[PDB]
């Protein structure tokens, strides 16, 4: 009631967070305008 | 049925290969204007 605190500064508690994913290797991307995508994987193995 | 499904990659991993014998070795070409080919050589020993 007349106690009159005086407030200093706060934490602020950061989170260890590095991706090194999506910044080294899913350097690309892309949007979906369908509802499925295809991947294609053609081996090649000539005589 | 509805399966527009976007196609975004075409990877191949196909083969690893790199003659380098072609330039190791053998860099001088001769394509043959005639059939028989002839090749030689001089030993060299003496007594």
């Amino acid at each position: 009631m007349y106690t009159t605190a005086q407030l200093l500064a706060a934490n602020e508690q950061k989170f260890k967070f590095d991706p090194l994913f999506l910044r080294l290797f899913f350097r690309e991307s892309y949007p979906f305008t369908t509802e499925k995508v295809y991947l294609s994987q053609i081996p090649g193995l000539v005589n």
